[PDB]
């Protein structure tokens, strides 16, 4: 009938959605009016928490908060990346018939979900967030996936999909959304090579397009899947908790809470750095009853993640060298990922590219749910 397509980033960290309507895209806000929501869910006694609501009461609970199901979606059991990963997360993850899964208390009872069941559950609250953002239903869709993505994770996202009861009309790939976000699709009748720099919340991904006559080609892909926004969070921790131990004598390295709770108000911290020069940390009873309060400057920032920010780089000349092409055969450069509004690796990334500039007037953390929007509205044969 009418029902609008939407787009849906389905991010490791946070995922987004929009809906191309009226020949302009509108990315949608939550009912909290943040237009990323988080890839958590949570169950508790009486209810299953998911988004916002989730992710802020992980403190609380460690064992039954689930996240990062994008890394085990679509693998096996004896995955060796599984394994690895596993050894850090503080939810349970079982081996049902060699397929993972993971184990949560919910209501007094032991349940497990298979990973596409708590991704269903994100993307239930993507499209509850559209229908209320639309006021009419939401069915088709167009979900997005990393290009290293094979066959079994682009199924298993598609069932999360189908779960939720989405008609996804396409798999797309990222890189690929945030260029159509662009415009890069358009017919220039000349061949163009693209470099999209995507760096989330903890996953680092740099791939080089080739984009002619209308049709993408996926040259190359690097990066490194454990470097994100979080990393720089844990670096300011670190100091904070050094800071703390050395003005009261007391570390609280121990104290999960407050870790965690500290944790939340860097993060906070390093986003009013991307704008601001200082930040204020105001934490009420850290440890005990000390309140924790001081403030950080965008060069200490700078100066806890040097190495980290720089190290980006080398991702990116790799990328060139399996793509054989030379810094000067990049013809444009899209920032993707909410970790691309940090200034420092926007001025590393241009004087790598020698002055050249970079494209990022569309949010970053916003790009890939806004090339799939325009995508969903061509497949549904409104654009
Ligand atoms: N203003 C900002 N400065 C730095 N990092 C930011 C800013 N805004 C968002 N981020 C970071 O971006 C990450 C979220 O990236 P996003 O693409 O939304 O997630 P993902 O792709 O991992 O699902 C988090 O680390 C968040 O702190
Ligand atoms: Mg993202």
């Amino acid at each position: 009938s009418k029902g609008p397509a939407v787009g849906i980033d389905l991010g490791t960290t946070y995922s987004c959605v929009g809906v191309f309507q009226h020949g302009k895209v509108e990315i949608i806000a939550n009912d909290q009016g943040n237009r990323t929501t988080p890839s958590y869910v949570a169950f508790t006694d009486t209810e299953r928490l998911i988004g916002d609501a989730a992710k802020n009461q992980v403190a609380m609970n460690p064992t039954n908060t689930v996240f990062d199901a994008k890394r085990l979606i679509g693998r096996r059991f004896d995955d060796a990346v599984v394994q690895s990963d596993m050894k850090h997360w503080p939810f349970m993850v079982v081996n049902d018939a060699g397929r993972p899964k993971v184990q949560v208390e919910y209501k007094g009872e032991t349940k497990s979900f298979y990973p596409e069941e708590v991704s269903s559950m994100v993307l239930t609250k993507m499209k509850e967030i559209a229908e209320a953002y639309l006021g009419k239903t939401v069915t088709n869709a167009v979900v997005t996936v990393p290009a290293y993505f094979n066959d079994s994770q682009r199924q298993a996202t598609k069932d999360a999909g189908t779960i939720a009861g989405l008609n996804v009309l396409r798999i797309i790939n990222e890189p690929t959304a945030a260029a159509i976000a662009y415009g890069l699709d358009k017919k220039v009748g000349a061949e163009r090579n693209v470099l999209i720099f995507d760096l989330g919340g903890g996953v680092f991904d740099v791939s080089i397009l080739t984009i002619e006559d209308g049709i993408f080609e996926v040259k190359s892909t690097a990066g490194d899947t454990h470097l994100g926004g979080e990393d720089f969070d844990n670096r300011m921790v670190n100091h904070f908790i050094a800071e703390f131990k050395r003005k009261h004598k007391k570390d609280i390295s121990e104290n999960k809470r407050a870790v965690r709770r500290l944790r939340t108000a860097c993060e906070r911290a390093k986003r009013t750095l991307s704008s601001s020069t200082q930040a204020s940390i105001e934490i009420d009873s850290l440890y005990e009853g000390i309140d924790f309060y001081t403030s950080i400057t965008r060069a200490r920032f700078e100066e806890l993640n040097a190495d980290l920010f720089r190290g980006t780089l080398d991702p990116v000349e790799k990328a060139l060298r399996d793509a054989k092409l030379d810094k000067s055969q990049i013809h444009d450069i899209v920032l993707v990922g909410g970790s691309t509004r940090i200034p420092k690796i926007q001025k590393l990334l241009q004087d790598f590219f020698n002055g050249k500039e970079l494209n990022k007037s569309i949010n970053p953390d916003e790009a890939v749910a806004y090339g799939a929007a325009v995508q969903a509205a061509i497949l549904s044969g409104d654009k």
